C-alpha cells in the first residue's frame, strides 16, 4: 500500500481563545486534499476547545505528555488523559523539548512506549544539530535516536508511529533543507528501518520532514521517494498552512 500522506501543524506555546477560534474556522473552510491525514497540535489547555470546534476528518495532537499512567508529578499529563478526552496524538521528543527540557534519547524512547500503551498513535521527532551536519555525521545521529525508540518498542508498536525528521538547524530559522538533503536523510532512516526493525516496517512507516518549511518549497520535497509529509511551526499559524497540507495538489 502507498503511505498516506500526513500534514501536522505544530502551534508550540501561542494562542488565545480567539486567535484559535479563527486558526480552525479557516480549517474548518477550506478545501482540503482528502487523501492526506492531517493533524494539529495547539497547547494542552485549548485541547478541549479545538477537539471541540474543529472539523473531524482533521485529528488533534498533544505537543507532549509524561511516561507514566499517573502519580505525583505536579504539571505533567499522561497520555491516558489524552485518550480520555478524545486527543488520539502526541507529539513526542521535538527538539524544543530535547533541547531546552533536557530530554534525553532514553526518555523520549520512554514516553513513546506508554503513549503506544495507553492507546496514542505518536508523532516521534528526530534530527541533528548544526555542527552534527556540519561534521557530516546527519546518518548516525539519526541512527542513534532511532535505535533508543527501537529499544523501548515492538515491531508491531511502530503502526502507530510517524517519524518526523526535523534538522535542527532548519526549525524556525527559514533556512529550509534542500530536497536533496532531506531525501537522503528520509532514505537513511528508511534503511535503518529495515535493517533494525523489519522490511515491512521500513516500507509502511511516515517519514515526515519539518523545519522552515512553506508554501513556496513544500511542492518539490513532496515530489522526494521517501518524504511522507510534513511537520509545520510557525507556517501552521499562517493560511498556506492550507498550502503545505495540498503540497502534492
Amino acid at each position: 500500500m502507498a503511505r498516506k500522506f500526513f500534514v501536522g501543524g505544530n502551534w508550540k506555546m501561542n494562542g488565545t481563545q480567539e486567535s484559535i477560534k479563527s486558526l480552525v474556522e479557516t480549517l474548518n473552510a477550506n478545501n482540503l486534499d482528502n487523501k492526506v491525514e492531517v493533524v494539529i497540535a495547539p497547547p494542552a489547555v485549548y485541547l478541549p476547545q479545538v477537539r471541540q470546534q474543529l472539523r473531524k476528518d482533521i485529528q488533534v495532537a498533544a505537543q507532549n505528555c509524561y511516561t507514566k499512567g499517573s502519580g505525583a508529578f505536579t504539571g505533567e499529563i499522561s497520555p491516558e488523559m489524552l485518550k480520555d478526552l478524545g486527543i488520539p496524538w502526541v507529539i513526542l521528543g521535538h527538539s524544543e523539548r530535547r533541547n531546552i527540557f533536557g530530554e534525553s534519547d532514553e526518555l523520549v524512547a520512554e514516553k513513546v512506549k506508554h503513549a503506544l500503551e495507553a492507546g496514542l498513535k505518536v508523532i516521534f521527532c528526530i534530527g541533528e544539530t548544526l555542527e552534527e551536519r556540519e561534521a557530516g555525521k546527519t546518518t548516525e545521529v539519526v541512527a542513534r535516536q532511532l535505535k533508543a525508540i527501537a529499544k523501548k518498542i515492538s515491531e508491531s508498536d511502530w503502526s502507530k508511529v510517524v517519524i518526523a525528521y526535523e534538522p535542527v538547524w532548519a526549525i524556525g530559522t527559514g533556512k529550509v533543507a534542500t530536497p536533496e538533503q532531506a531525501q537522503e536523510v528520509h532514505a537513511a532512516i528508511r534503511k535503518w528501518l529495515a535493517s533494525n526493525v523489519s522490511a515491512e516496517v521500513a516500507e509502511s512507516t511516515r517519514i515526515i520532514y519539518g523545519g522552515s518549511v512553506n508554501g513556496s518549497n513544500c511542492a518539490e520535497l513532496a515530489k522526494q521517494p521517501d518524504i511522507d509529509g510534513f511537520l509545520v511551526g510557525g507556517a501552521s499559524l499562517k493560511p498556506e498552512f492550507v498550502d503545505i497540507i495540498n503540497a502534492k495538489k
